[PDB]
């Protein structure tokens, strides 16, 4: 009763999700077998990415080349700052990218941690915990109340399904900064 970590991404995540996230960790030289809780993190943060947008691009998931040929794209068709890193979503409404982060740890140090990487004063933040606790730039939580709602009652069948087959323990402590 302590299952493969490897067997539950490929049975509960949809093929689309993880072969997005095999093709990122092989990307880094990571394989997706032997990091396998990594491999986990990256299909819910995809899966996310994918729920928030149903008015949104969806740019993480994208090959290298063309997530930036895309960012590119709208940066000169708006007047958009450009990222130093790649965001995972534009918002055509609010005109501006989206990171979206999907932690274990502390929301609080997670939101940091992200606005520290990315040192923008233009790109929206939104982090969502496995506890259904959120935090987003200005407060400003961008969807409406039951689409975030949708968003946390995946993650809580995630940590349920994991916890079944022994995996939740450590997979809920072996997140670490970036
Ligand atoms: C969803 C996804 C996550 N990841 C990893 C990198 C980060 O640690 C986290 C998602 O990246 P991000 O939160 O910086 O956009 O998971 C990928 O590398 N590729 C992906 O497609
Ligand atoms: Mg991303």
């Amino acid at each position: 009763p302590l299952g493969s970590m490897e067997d539950f991404v490929r049975q509960c995540f949809n093929p689309m999700i993880v072969e997005l996230a095999e093709k990122a960790m092989k990307e880094y030289g990571e394989d997706p077998k032997i990091e396998t809780n990594k491999f986990a993190a990256i299909c819910t943060h995809l899966e996310v990415c994918f729920m928030y947008s149903d008015r949104f691009e969806i740019i993480e998931g994208r090959d290298r080349t063309m997530a930036w040929t895309v960012v590119n794209s709208i940066c000169n068709t708006t007047g958009v700052e450009k990222p130093k890193f790649l965001p995972d979503l534009y918002d055509y409404k609010e005109n501006r990218f989206i990171e979206i982060g999907v932690t274990r740890r502390e929301v609080h140090t997670y939101y940091l941690e992200k606005a520290n990487k990315i040192k923008s004063e233009k790109t929206h933040i939104h982090i969502f915990s496995f506890t259904g606790e959120e935090m987003a730039t200005k407060a400003d939580y961008t969807l409406d109340e039951e689409s975030r709602a949708r968003i946390k009652t995946r993650l809580f069948t995630i940590r349920q399904e994991m916890a079944s087959r022994g995996l939740w323990d450590s997979f809920r402590q072996s997140e670490r900064g970036e």
